[PDB]
């Protein structure tokens, strides 16, 4: 399958990392599973070479954003899954305030029914007495959202975020991240509009594990883009004769309630149900118009736009005053404005 289809269910994950921080070589292996529908991640890492020369917490970001949950209205912005199965390369440079930095490169891709994260990390200029080499960071992780931005030039995404690692003495170790993601193959990929990815992580130990390890649980969700559906409702694609313009105006002035609609339009359905059922308004007070059922439907609707700028049905009016669409009608229903507008009419 292609792109997101590959993440519909629970996916097995494998992670491999070879690192050398300040000359101290080490390598870790990790396994778990992802469930993008719930933005779930469950992994277990084990150090193969002995122990870790750095705190586990400082490796969390390095140790799978293709598993984040993207809401139904943000599928077009899921860059990570669109790169699969071929994958993408993730590069980062993490500057540790008043200390050394990590430079990382990783290739994420499917190898069979498995998503594999192969990483290479190098650390340099770290203080042997600092919080990193000195192992002074609490075994926890803070929650927060990061700002995701597309990099049209590189055909991928960019991210600059800061991680705060709690230090045992109540203070904090600053981890300034610089992330760059690039597609591996040359097939289509979805570049997103700026948005957010909110993380929540949980670190634990396997009481049955005797080698240095870490059990990570991450919950990730995409957020920040607006639900385009009701927006589209408002948006819509020779000028009309004044003859028609006045006529529509007359229709507006000569009627207590005016409603231009179409028989198949949901918003019209609801606007009408609101007036005739919910608010039990008399059919003799409401002049309805099924534009898709008239000779001059087009002309009328055209004339309407010319008169109020609205291009979509339902186009509602009350006592000569333009109201708008259904959302405008619901607007006034809640603020209680509608009830008072109808009082006189009723």
């Amino acid at each position: 399958s292609k792109g997101e289809e590959l993440f519909t269910g629970v996916v097995p994950i494998l992670v491999e990392l070879d690192g050398d921080v300040n000359g101290h070589k080490f390598s870790v292996s990790g396994e778990g599973e992802g469930d993008a529908t719930y933005g779930k991640l469950t992994l277990k890492f084990i150090v193969t070479t002995g122990k870790l020369p750095v705190p586990w917490p400082t490796l969390v970001t390095t140790f799978l954003q293709c598993f984040a949950r993207y809401p139904d209205h943000m599928k077009r912005h899921d860059f990570f899954k669109s790169a699969m199965p071929e994958g993408y390369v993730q590069e980062r440079t993490i500057f540790f305030k008043d200390d050394g930095n990590y430079k990382t490169r990783a290739e994420v891709k499917f190898e069979g029914d498995t998503l594999v994260n192969r990483i290479e990390l190098k650390g340099i200029d770290f203080k042997e007495d600092g919080n990193i080499l000195g192992h002074k960071l609490e075994y926890n992780y803070n929650s927060h959202c990061v700002y995701i931005v597309a990099d049209k030039q590189k055909n991928g995404i960019k991210v600059n975020f800061k991680i705060r690692h709690n230090i045992e003495d109540g203070s904090v170790q600053l981890a300034d991240h610089y992330q760059q993601n690039t597609p591996i193959g040359d097939g289509p990929v979805l570049l997103p509009d700026n948005h957010y990815l909110c993380y929540q992580s949980a670190l634990s130990k396997d009481p049955n594990e005797k080698r240095d390890h870490m059990v990570l649980l991450e919950f990730v969700t995409a957020a920040g883009i607006t639900h385009g559906m009701h927006e589209l409702y408002k948006s819509g694609s020779g000028m009309v004769s004044q003859e028609t313009i006045k006529h529509v105006k007359d229709l507006i002035a000569e009627n207590e309630i005016f409603v231009a609609s179409k028989t198949y339009c949901p918003y019209s359905h609801a606007a009408l149900n609101t007036l005739f059922e919910k608010l039990k308004v008399p059919r003799s007070k409401v002049l309805v118009l099924q534009l898709n059922d008239m000779k001059e439907g087009a002309d009328i609707q055209a004339a309407l736009y010319e008169i109020n700028g609205q291009r979509t049905v339902p186009n509602i009016y009350i006592n000569g005053k333009h109201i708008g669409g259904n959302d405008d009608l619901q607007e006034l229903r809640e603020t209680g404005e509608l009830e008072e507008l109808l009082e006189p009419i009723l």
